[PDB]
């Protein structure tokens, strides 16, 4: 305790990678240790500067994976080959954050699951190498639960957790492309000592803590919500990118609906649907008839459009009709969660999402696609009680309009309803994420469960740092 940790932090540049880890550095930072994020440019403008708080940056190698200057994350991109370039992007990086943190060794390195390469930096270095992939600990639980026990090579449908702590069904087989993509990403993770869980024990589950410890074999630290860290309108209004509107303007339109009146619709950073899906989505907001703030990643930069290419995805007149705010770009999630007019979110199940929803008592209507969104689906609406669910069971490979199946409007407005028209089970449902909510705004206060654990955690790091010195 004597002199701070030197901490490193390096994120995955993608938008439900980077987020969230940025804002686990912050905790470290506000603690008094100085922490460094080593990202690209425009994923550290948008950075809050702390106090020891810092970044170290390189230049986006936009002209030799060939994207346009201003794309420096998952986020920006709408195609699977622009994915890709994401990813050699992250590779041609790896050479010049590896000498970095050869020549100014840290004490401590954080790095996202999907840099793998890490391992050995840490290794050759022999410095304590910390593990994140923005998941549920309750869903690396259960990743690693079928890792063991895998399905047969011709399960379609339902399936059940295996030799899991509560009987749970998951709505759909994960893809063969998931697993072979995960599983080497898990086997490095668990080589480090230690896994950080943007979550914390009471949303989890104590039985999970003591899953992932016995029977897995490794540790996770349970730091979040780390959103928790923003604090000011600023700092919850700016995260990832400027919001494409003005705070001021969600905020102006939503004082003026009644609480728990207005559906907020968001897939996150790395779903776009097809038109024919979104005029389903379209058609079931308007015939439930609840004021909405609707995310549309896939139209934006697609304002003014003509007629004949607006009906390709809404209703004719949908515009016309100013039941809501149509947002085609980047949106202060945490602002207009936070707002008492929104009543439920209808949301892919993304774990950022999820425990921003969960610190803002915001009941959701889950709608997963790929990843963990499945596993987190059951979290949200089984284990927990905090949500309804549409009822899709595509667990697709790829999200950028790779969805085969169209999910009907009847359904979608059935579920929308479910927890806007205020039934019995839609008030004991919010009763049940209020008692969440209160429950989150103390974890990372002091005296709370996810605090003490930053607390373990950094004694332990700072011991491994005594020893070195030792040495
Ligand atoms: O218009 C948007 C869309 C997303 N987000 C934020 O981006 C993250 C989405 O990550 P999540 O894990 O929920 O989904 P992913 O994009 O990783 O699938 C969350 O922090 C959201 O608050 C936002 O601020 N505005």
């Amino acid at each position: 305790m004597d002199k701070p940790l030197k901490l490193y932090f390096i994120p995955y540049l993608a938008a439900g990678h980077m987020i969230p880890l940025c804002d686990i550095a912050a905790l470290f930072a506000s603690r008094g240790h100085f922490v460094t994020i080593i990202t690209t440019p425009l994923n550290a403008k948008i950075l809050p500067k702390y106090n020891n708080f810092n970044v170290h940056t390189f230049q986006f190698p936009s002209q030799e994976v060939g994207l346009p200057e201003g794309v420096e994350n998952l986020s920006a991109v709408t195609d699977l080959d622009g994915a890709y370039k994401i990813y050699q992007a992250m590779a041609l990086l790896r050479e010049h954050i590896e000498n970095f943190v050869e020549q100014h060794p840290p004490d401590c390195i954080v790095a996202d699951f999907l840099l793998p390469w890490v391992d050995e930096l840490a290794n050759k270095l022999s410095i304590p190498r910390l593990a994140f992939n923005g998941f549920s600990l309750f869903t690396i639980c259960a990743m690693e639960s079928l890792r063991s026990h895998p399905l047969p090579e011709d399960a379609s449908g339902p399936f059940v957790i295996p030799n899991f702590p509560q009987d749970i069904v998951i709505n759909s087989t994960p893809p063969a492309e998931s697993k072979t993509f995960m599983d080497p990403l898990f086997t490095i993770a668990l080589k480090s000592n230690g896994f950080i869980i943007n979550s914390f024990v009471e949303f989890d589950g104590e039985e999970y803590v003591k899953y992932y410890e016995k029977t897995i074999g490794h540790k996770a630290w349970h730091l979040g919500p780390a959103s928790l860290v923003r604090e000011t309108i600023q700092e919850k209004a700016e995260r990832g990118e400027k919001s494409t509107l003005s705070v001021q303007k969600f905020v102006d339109w939503l004082n003026k609906k009644r609480d728990n009146s207005v559906i907020y619709i968001s897939f996150g950073t790395m779903c776009h649907f097809p038109d024919k899906q979104l005029f389903e989505i379209a058609s079931a907001i308007e015939a439930s008839g609840y004021d909405f703030i609707w995310v549309v990643p896939e139209k934006k930069g697609k304002e003014n459009e003509s007629e004949d290419d607006k009906e390709k995805w809404l209703p004719k007149g949908f515009e016309e009709r100013d039941n809501g705010m149509i947002v085609k770009g980047w949106s202060p999630q945490m602002v207009i969660l936070g707002h008492p007019a929104v009543g439920a979110f209808l949301t892919h199940c993304g774990w950022n999402s999820t425990v921003e929803a969960v610190s803002a008592g915001v009941p959701m209507i889950t709608w997963p696609v790929l990843g963990d969104q499945f596993y987190n689906e059951k979290l949200i609406t089984q284990v927990r009680g905090i949500g309804v669910e549409v009822g899709v069971d595509e667990w697709v490979v790829t999200s950028f309009r790779g969805m085969k199946q169209l999910v009907g409007r009847d359904c979608i407005e059935k579920a929308i309803r479910r927890l806007m028209d205020g039934g019995d089970e839609a008030i004991q449902i919010r009763e049940r994420s209020q008692k969440l909510a209160k429950i989150t705004k103390h974890v990372v206060q002091e005296g709370g469960s996810s605090y003490e654990n930053l607390t373990v955690l950094i004694n332990e790091l700072k011991q491994l740092r005594d020893c070195k010195v030792l040495n």
